[PDB]
């Protein structure tokens, strides 16, 4: 089986993640003569990091999901990929997140066992700070065209997946704030958590203080009370 394979290339991935990791140390101690060749070598151990996530073959002019998908059910493979992410160009990173939205049930289905995905929480985060409208729209909107749209079961139920969806919800409140596309998703997530049962909720690792006022531009009062009580909403 190809997952053999797979922890090949999660061993020889995760080498140069050490190497990238022990970097700041070599430079520290380096001779100035050798921090060019230091800076060279750093900038392609991060290439190949992230070729051997989303690289692609000859043929193709879009990456296959598979190296990706195949990394990201194993437990190794997710922690490593949370320790990759900020060594990666945002552009790089949001191809990740991405990604990862793209094929999240099918990930979710497989982290059932090991429930390592919230590791990628805190990375991801950091990076929707740094995105445009238009992209944390692009997510929401992956996010609600899976199977069984528009109806979000198997993401709202994962401990990772509501977090996910609460904390663009958040970024999204926070750049709107700063169009009528966002509130189309907008409308769509409120319509989702308010049919969802609260008894199969997902308990989310944080909730997002201005997640009240969020919801308020899109939602009644009367509605408003139920996902605050729903999602022990601040
Ligand atoms: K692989």
């Amino acid at each position: 089986d190809k997952r053999r394979k797979t922890l090949v290339i999660i061993e020889k991935t995760y080498s140069l993640l050490l190497d990238v990791e022990d970097y700041e140390r070599r430079y520290l101690l380096s001779l100035e003569e050798e921090r060019p060749a230091l800076m060279d070598d750093r900038k392609h151990k991060i290439c190949s990091m992230y070729d051997n996530l989303r690289g692609k073959l000859p043929g193709q002019e879009r990456p296959s999901d598979d190296h990706f998908v195949q990394i990201m059910c194993i437990r190794k493979g997710k922690r490593m990929v949370a320790r990759i992410l900020p060594f990666l160009s945002t552009e790089q990173a949001a191809d990740i997140l991405m990604t990862t939205a793209r094929n999240l049930p099918f990930l979710i289905k497989k982290d059932a066992q090991d429930e390592v995905l919230p590791c990628l929480l805190s990375p991801f985060s950091l990076l929707l700070y740094h995105l445009p409208s238009v992209s944390i729209t692009s997510l929401l909107r992956q996010l609600m065209n899976l199977p069984g749209s528009p109806h979000l079961t198997a993401v709202l139920q994962n401990k990772f997946g509501l977090s996910l969806l609460l904390i663009l919800l958040s970024r999204g409140e926070d750049l709107q704030s700063s169009n009528n596309q966002w509130t189309e998703v907008m409308f769509m997530a409120t319509r989702e958590l308010l049919r969802i049962p609260q008894a199969a909720l997902a308990k989310p690792i944080s909730i997002p203080t201005n997640l009240v006022s969020l919801f308020s531009r899109y939602v009644d009062r009367q509605k408003l009370n139920l996902l605050e009580t729903k999602l022990q909403l601040v």
